[PDB]
């Protein structure tokens, strides 16, 4: 249904939003290698819950800070269920990139909130 | 990336598949009202796990039998993580529709397996 991008100092993240009835599905990725490392689910009135996927070396992917952050930002605007995937390869990128991805996620979230307000 | 439909005695289900890098995202819906009631996650080597969304009257949605069934059918063909949503309003449809949706899910799953084998 809709694609958004955000950029901070050369690093780019993207969010693809799909409206499935009253329910939402959002894929958040970054850099040049799309991936799903974590999934966070929520409704307007329940606390978001995360499932982590295993990485190749056995560690769980820690990209859930992205999906949980977006979940917290958009929660009050949800008409139904919401499923958010995240994957920016936090196990491979620099600490500065990981830190920058938090305000970048806030920017994608506001872009999404605006789009939802314009397409209720 | 790809859409599939299946039909049994007038009832239709649909699966939208998205390839996100090596990872998969599949939305399974049915009838005339798309929805996400449940989410099942898996990899080729881990048992699928489900999160259920609450319905309006407080009962968890029970459409996860759909996503878990598809997960079991396609698991051995996965290159990475896989996230499957399901929602056919099992809390509103007839018992016969609920029962028919299980072989319909197997048909969508094979359609997906074929598409994956043709687009590795």
């Amino acid at each position: 249904m809709a694609t958004f991008t955000t950029e901070q100092a050369g690093y780019q993240m993207q969010a693809i939003l799909q409206v499935i009835g009253y329910d939402l599905l959002i894929v958040v990725t970054g850099g040049t290698n799309p991936h799903i490392g974590d999934v966070t689910t929520l409704t307007a009135s329940t606390v978001p819950e995360t499932v982590k996927f295993p990485s190749h070396d056995g560690r769980f992917h820690k990209d859930n800070f992205i999906s949980e952050r977006m979940a917290k930002r958009i929660q009050r605007y949800l008409a139904g269920s919401c499923t958010i995937t995240a994957g920016i390869h936090v196990n491979q990128i620099t600490k500065a990139q990981i830190a920058a991805a938090a305000p970048m996620t806030d920017d994608l979230s506001r872009q999404i909130i605006s789009w939802l307000q314009a397409h209720p």
